[PDB]
């Protein structure tokens, strides 16, 4: 595959997203850019419905997996990227601990110049008054490593890991992710070794802005294949 040669510069992206939970039904619409060479991702977020009635901290994770940088010595263990333009399927259970989960399924892949991620997600019994429905998290994102394993079986990748939501009283949210991806044509596709992405986040918002709305800057870099002998 040369779908890498696709993420050599800057790529606009669209993100878009229809969600219910706990039948509060929802759409955000994103735009911005990836420059994979530096595993950045500039985006803002706006809720196009009103108001979002979970906290933006809990989409971010479902909101391309493409721009991650991955060093020279690993670019063959790239799924994502080799996927593309045809793209694949990301799919999620997110189960918060004593409380509701998120099931969603997306599609990453290109249209036209554009790298576009449509997302449906539907949230199912969560607590009304809990950390979710309730905004109870902090407006912030912890750094974490996520460790990728292929799914042979399924020609993809899978992964699970654990996302930790600062709660405003102090305590963590935990936010259960097992995630699975599958590439979308009949192309050859990279199935890495095992390794992880690291990742880090700054989310802010714009002053002029007085749509319910993130500011989202996200870094992504692949780790964990030892650069050995040559």
């Amino acid at each position: 595959s040369k779908g890498e040669e696709l993420f050599t510069g800057v790529v606009p992206i669209l993100v878009e997203l229809d969600g219910d939970v706990n039948g509060h039904k929802f759409s955000v619409r994103g735009e911005g850019e990836g420059d994979a060479t530096n595993g950045k991702l500039t985006l803002k977020f706006i809720c196009t419905t009103g108001k979002l009635p979970v906290p933006w901290p809990t989409l971010v994770t479902t909101l391309v997996l493409c721009f991650a940088r991955y060093p020279d010595h690993m670019k063959q263990h790239d799924f994502f990227k080799s996927a593309m333009p045809e793209g694949y399927v990301q799919e999620r259970t997110i189960s918060f601990k004593d409380d509701g989960y998120y099931k969603t399924r997306a599609e990453v892949k290109f249209e036209g110049d554009t790298l576009v991620n449509r997302i449906e997600l539907k949230g199912i019994d969560f607590k009304e008054d809990g950390n979710i429905l309730g905004h109870k998290l902090e407006y912030n994102a912890n750094s974490h490593n996520a460790y990728i394993t292929a799914d042979k079986q399924k020609n993809g990748i899978k992964s699970n890991f654990k996302i930790r939501h600062n709660v405003e009283d102090g305590s963590v949210q935990l936010a259960d992710h097992y995630q699975q991806n599958t590439p979308i044509g009949d192309g050859p596709v990279l199935l890495p070794d095992n390794h992880y992405l690291s990742t880090q986040n700054a989310l802010s918002k714009d002053p002029n802005e007085k749509r319910d709305h993130m500011v989202l800057l996200e870094f992504v870099t692949a780790a964990g294949i030892t650069l050995g002998m040559d």
